[PDB]
């Protein structure tokens, strides 16, 4: 196995940024194969004290196997920087194309959903939780299918948190915000977010401030506009309970009638 560094690739375009990461579009030299690569800078994980989280980034994602799921293929570094070497996604993030439509119709975003579940059923069966489900870590594929990415805060469940909030409080449940222990059930809250913000344009919980947005997750206050269906409202009022018990197992959530019933691709 390579063995791989800098002066193997060809630099591009710009593909987005992050908090830690900058990504750019890639051709190894040989192969002329197109990749992305993420760029980290040792100074910067160093100060913040992320190591922990990277190496736990391409441990996990490395060893994942899905179509609805971004690969990682490998990884290197030099003195200054570290390199994830990640499968391209050429049709962008779902935040850029919410942006774009403000709201996404029922056919969109029931598709979306199954999708994302397909997704999660396969890492909750290793016991894999991801934790950082939201539209700018979703990229899309050549034929438009959507793929989870950005598996930094990703961890094996049962978990407590050690690392320091850094941005936004939108699509976290109460239990991860009010720091206590936490499992699987925290990713079906997050597709519950998800899931309104798709068909209403802004997340359930926002607000101007953290302290206010910290009250309405913990009380888990939201309401509906009138444009909002009766299914809509069923299914997503099920995902955003306040104890994660009584949130439904992911095969629910594929079977629920107004995702069969809306979504353009099957259940896996
Ligand atoms: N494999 C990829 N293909 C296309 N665009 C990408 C890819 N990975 C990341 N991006 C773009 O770069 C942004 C940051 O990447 P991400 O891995 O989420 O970094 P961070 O850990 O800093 O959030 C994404 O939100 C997206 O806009
Ligand atoms: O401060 C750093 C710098 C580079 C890395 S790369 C890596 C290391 C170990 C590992 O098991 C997987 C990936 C991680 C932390
Ligand atoms: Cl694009
Ligand atoms: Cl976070
Ligand atoms: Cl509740
Ligand atoms: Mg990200
Ligand atoms: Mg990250």
């Amino acid at each position: 196995k390579r063995q791989w560094a800098l002066e193997d690739f060809e630099i591009g375009r710009p593909l987005g940024k992050g908090k830690f990461g900058n990504v750019y579009l890639a051709r190894e030299k040989q192969s002329k194969f197109i990749l992305a690569l993420k760029v980290l800078f040792k100074a910067q994980l160093e100060k913040a004290g992320v190591e922990h989280q990277l190496r736990r980034e391409v441990e996990i994602q490395s060893h994942l196997r899905h179509p609805n799921i971004l690969r990682l293929y490998g990884y290197f570094h030099d003195a200054t920087r570290v390199y994830l070497i990640l499968e391209y996604a050429p049709l962008g993030t779902v935040y850029r194309e919410l942006q774009k439509l403000s709201k996404f119709d029922e056919q969109r975003t029931a598709t979306y959903i199954t999708e994302l579940a397909n997704a999660l059923s396969y890492c909750h069966s290793k016991r894999v939780i991801h934790r950082d489900i939201k539209p700018e870590n979703l990229l899309l594929g050549s034929a438009g299918e959507l793929k989870i990415a950005d598996f930094g805060w990703s961890v094996h469940a049962p978990s407590s948190r050690r690392t320091t909030l850094a941005g936004t409080l939108d699509y976290l449940p109460p239990e991860m915000i009010e720091g206590r222990m936490h499992d699987e059930k925290v990713d079906l809250w997050s597709l519950g977010v998800l899931c309104y913000e798709f068909l209403v344009g802004k997340p359930p919980f926002e607000a101007n401030t953290y302290q206010e947005t910290y009250k309405r997750i913990s009380r888990v206050e939201f309401t509906f506009p009138d444009f909002v269906t009766e299914g809509a409202r069923d299914l997503i009022s099920r995902l955003l309970k306040h104890n994660p018990s009584q949130r439904p197992m992911l095969r629910e959530v594929l079977e629920h009638p107004w995702i069969t019933a809306n979504s353009s691709k099957p259940s896996n």
